């Protein structure tokens, strides 16, 4: 791999509905090639997709290979997809079986219906495999019941989906929750992790990343005015050695060292690069900047340039490629925005941390 800058993956017909792409996700098969999707805003009919880009020159180029079609609902996989390559065999679904998780939704926004597909080519054909959880109007406004924003995550044999709630209305404006499952079929009870007793509180957008010593870094946003009268969305986190268990893990906010508060939509990633506990690294929705950490969350964070843009639940991710040293940083542009596009840079870690 090399250092890249603001590659176009995706550049969306003006004829797409603003923004027209939203919420980059992207995965890195085995065998090192790259996959990336968004909420792609197609005009309907017929119902949207989740296209399924590659790149097998570490991000130089890109082509699509496929789409993942909303074949159970026919509302639309329209927002929050996922992508999961299995690190481990979870029931009947072997190793290296590639999941998408997503959100079916229709035209009019009515319901919310987190589905599973699964591939086993390496993302070429799609097969529908189980609800995971739905709920009520997709949009971020109290009282409603929507199902958000899944984050997937193997352990002991099992299959983790994280995700933000806002089914139980008449106690939380949102909450995030999990549920299991040791086949992809049948999950489990709703698991209730990020709560807090504030109606107007709204802690949201939930990403995992395991560290070297067995602890689970687990950053969200935390929508509060924290007794103010204005509203934000600090980044925070919870450290915990058991994935299923983060509601008895305390809240511990971010801390950039210049002072830059960041807000929105994070994402975190672990390198072994940087030092002897590698480097944690973060972004957020707002800042253009990466945020880095070389003592597995204590202390302060370090801000450090990054060439690519800022943008909407920013994706990050440590290729494999000599032992971690290259980061992509996948944008799929800002909310609203007049001009997105699905980009990505690589920066090199030996030089950046």
């Amino acid at each position: 791999p090399t250092s890249l800058t603001n590659v176009t993956i995706f550049s969306p017909p003006s004829d797409y509905i603003v923004p027209r792409t939203l919420y980059p996700r992207n995965e890195q098969l085995p065998n090192g090639d790259l996959l990336a999707t968004w909420e792609n805003y197609s005009p309907e009919p017929p119902a949207v997709y989740f296209p399924i880009y590659r790149s097998k020159d570490h991000g130089k180029t890109w082509n699509e290979i496929s789409r993942v079609h909303d074949t159970v609902n026919g509302y639309g996989l329209r927002y929050q997809p996922f992508l999961y390559s299995l690190p481990e065999r979870v029931g009947s679904f072997k190793k290296g079986t590639l999941l998408l998780a997503g959100s079916s939704i229709p035209t009019d926004l009515s319901s919310t219906d987190i589905v599973l597909y699964a591939s086993q080519d390496d993302g070429m054909t799609w097969d529908f495999v189980s609800h995971i959880a739905a709920g009520g109007e997709a949009r971020p406004n109290n009282g409603l019941t929507p199902v958000w924003e899944p984050f997937l995550l193997a352990n002991k044999g099992k299959l983790i989906c994280y995700y933000s709630d806002q089914r139980d209305n008449a106690t939380y404006g949102q909450t995030m929750v999990h549920q299991v499952t040791n086949d992809l079929k049948n999950w489990g009870p709703v698991v209730e992790d990020v709560t807090y007793p504030t109606y107007t509180d709204r802690p949201g957008m939930p990403v995992v990343t395991k560290l070297p010593n067995g602890q689970y870094f687990y950053v969200y946003e935390y929508g509060s005015f924290f007794g103010t009268e204005t509203y934000s969305f600090p980044l925070y986190y919870r450290l915990s050695s058991d994935p299923e268990n983060i509601a008895s893990a305390p809240g511990q906010r971010l801390v950039v060292s210049s002072g830059t508060q960041p807000t929105s939509s994070p994402y975190a990633v672990w390198t072994p690069y940087g030092g002897e506990n590698g480097t944690i690294i973060v972004s957020s929705g707002t800042q253009g900047t990466l945020f880095i950490n070389k003592a597995l969350g204590e202390g302060e964070w370090t801000e450090i340039p990054c060439p690519e843009e800022h943008g909407y639940t920013r994706a990050l991710r440590v290729l494999s490629e000599d032992g971690g040293r290259y980061l992509v940083v996948n944008s799929a542009g800002v909310l609203l925005g007049e001009n997105n596009r699905v980009s990505v840079s690589v920066m090199d870690l030996k030089e950046v941390l």
